[PDB]
């Protein structure tokens, strides 16, 4: 069924090295990028965002203490020529919420979503994604 266009970001990384955690699309596989995923329909951008996280990297925010933080920024792109075709008619725009997501440490990823996993120096994995908003919210919340 169509993807929505409203959709989540979450920037996860790890607070002692600033690595960022970068996962390999299946759809597109030259496509690395942080956590995203539509918000559902009667859930909220946080529930969306806690809810992809333990999707597609296994990491239960709620069980494990952790802190979403709200990064208090909304984008709206436009969705890629390629993959325009998973939204419903006419529909070309997306607009992303941002989160963070700091762990302690760098550690293993079970992912469920994407290909593969890499962990990265924040300017590397900027450097690396091909969505421009995944990389300015990696250059404005893990670079400072
Ligand atoms: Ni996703
Ligand atoms: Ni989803
Ligand atoms: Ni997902
Ligand atoms: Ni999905
Ligand atoms: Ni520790």
């Amino acid at each position: 069924v169509y993807k929505r266009p409203v959709s989540i970001l979450v920037v996860i990384y790890a607070q002692d090295t600033k690595r960022v955690l970068m996962l390999q699309r299946r759809d597109d596989p030259d496509f690395w990028q942080s956590v995203t995923g539509s918000v559902e329909e009667g859930e909220t951008a946080p529930q969306a965002a806690m809810r992809e996280v333990k999707e597609e990297v296994t990491i239960d925010v709620v069980a494990e203490q952790l802190t979403l933080i709200d990064c208090q920024r909304t984008v709206e792109f436009e969705i890629f020529s390629h993959l325009r075709h998973r939204y419903a008619p006419g529909v070309t725009r997306n607009t992303e919420s941002w989160f963070c997501l700091a762990l302690p440490h760098e550690r293993q990823i079970v992912f469920t979503e994407h290909l593969a996993y890499k962990w990265l120096d924040a300017p590397a994995a900027a450097a690396l994604t091909k969505s421009w908003s995944n990389r300015q919210a990696i250059e404005q919340f893990v670079i400072n």
